């Protein structure tokens, strides 16, 4: 059950992330948050502002015509492993059904995440992101 | 004298093992019910020690007049230990692996981010996510 | 609360001044003797402000044709601060920038030393060795 | 004066290095030395076993074709700058003449080397490599 | 402090080269100058019409010449108390397309102290790469 | 009998040195603090003579009955000395080495400049600068 509740949180930064939604995801992460992933070219990364980068990248007003934004993150096969009370290893393949030339793509990635359960809440502390071929 | 200090330390005698070829000492560092990712996965969440002990115990041609001692080290590039609760201990941390390869030296890295437990007076590996860096 | 912290928080003051282009800041910080190795120097040991202020005062062609502000960041992959006597700092890290090629991002990464002398009272940068590792 | 002696201490760690003499090499280094260098590929390393390992190597049987290693270091252009009482940063240009495959060959580095004085002597603490090419 | 004034004569000549001022660099240089360089061919070249050729080219009115010339790594010696070998690599940072390139070479320039001040006599060019 | 000409006999005298691998007299003619340009310098000045003794200490041991004694001559085409006050002299040229590549001659061209310093009563080489034509 708790495990449930650790996915649930997951599944909510996921959303977060698929939004937009910096705001979201900065309250869901530790600010000592730890991470590898493809865009730290093979370094680990401490903080947020990392990420922050990402949410606040230079677009701006586009045509509105018809086309708005579709995304969708899916967690395969997810993993929970409880670490004594207050921690949550989850360990699953993410897969980002996207939009690329009006055709739909489906990336996927292996993801490990680490959440603490602090001050009544989870909250993410660690991630490892690493792409498949 | 920091509890952090002792995990790195138990994650560096992981990776002694792991290089020596000593499955037996590998085996009795990881939970039985240890979870995995690794490129030898291909993209996939695996579970147990099996398959990691397919690769001890891979069919070797025995020594000959070669080179007769393998010469490889692994160093930890910038740990960073993260105590999670009393009970989680979180080391990630960039594997360096020189080796030899056709009679000339190589450094593979990785990004590895290892999970041990505290259970019966140590520290036990319980989840491994590995990441080859081109 | 620590030396090496505020050598560290002048690096990234340092990094910042870099990113915004503001040339009479970064000078501010360096001394007028600084010596550097770095890849637009292809090889050589540069010293002097000027080889860098030329990099300040490049022409570009006119500003704001629907063009975004210019979205930067540095960052310090894995920090180390050295402190050799009690006037000297050495800043060792992988520097990650965050840039805009195009429409889209691109994380740049070099292996950056950079050399502080505690001078007037304030921290001084006397020496840079850059490396592009891709 | 003192730029001498850490001219000529460098100029000696380089020799050592040249002759496969761990040794003298290892007693030379502080042993928590910081290094990058191409064999780090792009990581900071500390410590001096990442480079004993390059002394330990799993040595071929001689065959006398090529009895004595001919191989020099020379110090292009050094520079050195005092930072305080206790550091000394000598950049240079590593040229190391080599033979390959019997004929010479040039080889060229931009070197930062940090020393610090320790009583009356200099170690070595840490060291910046980058191939030049 | 005298290699001081022949490094200080030696950039002041090559600030000279970068902006155009033939005037200067030829009051600065003896007029029997021997010259190693690749605008030569492989060839020694004395005097100074050959390096006036290049200040007086023909050119078009019509952004603006950012160009800075750096001494790296220099060596003055001393050979007697008339001359001055100053050795360097010359990084020459221009503009080209609308990204900034660094020329690299290998450059030998001999000076001579006539009276008050230094000339140049004798300069080696090498193009490294 | 001028100066001058007696400097080009010294530079003659260390080219015909240098052609027949006579390191000894090669090092009596040149001062122990002298600097090089040169091809072999990868694009850096060199000081000293370890670096040109390390080419006339490379490893050989028969002489094969295949080829027969060295055939080399240095040419000094083209001289031209200056006189740089009373001890000084600039020696620059055209070095044109006929050597024998498989069973042809060949001719190597290089840009050669060379400056001699005159010390108790003798003229010894000091700086070099050596660039290839082709």
């Amino acid at each position: 059950s708790a495990a449930a509740e650790v996915l649930a949180r997951n599944q909510e930064l996921l959303t977060a992330i698929a939004a937009g939604n910096y705001e979201k995801y900065a309250t869901m992460c530790d600010p000592s948050m730890t991470c590898f992933e493809p865009e730290a070219v093979g370094h680990l990364v401490e903080g947020l502002d990392f990420h922050k980068y990402y949410f606040t990248m230079p677009s701006a007003p586009p045509a509105p015509d018809a086309p708005k934004p579709h995304v969708l993150n899916t967690m395969a096969s997810p993993h929970v492993r409880m670490v004594g009370d207050s921690c949550a290893v989850v360990s699953y393949i993410r897969l980002t059904q996207k939009m690329v030339n009006g055709a739909p793509v489906t990336v996927q990635a292996e993801e490990t995440r680490v959440w603490e359960k602090k001050d009544g809440g989870w909250i993410h502390v660690h991630m490892h992101r690493s792409l498949v071929k």
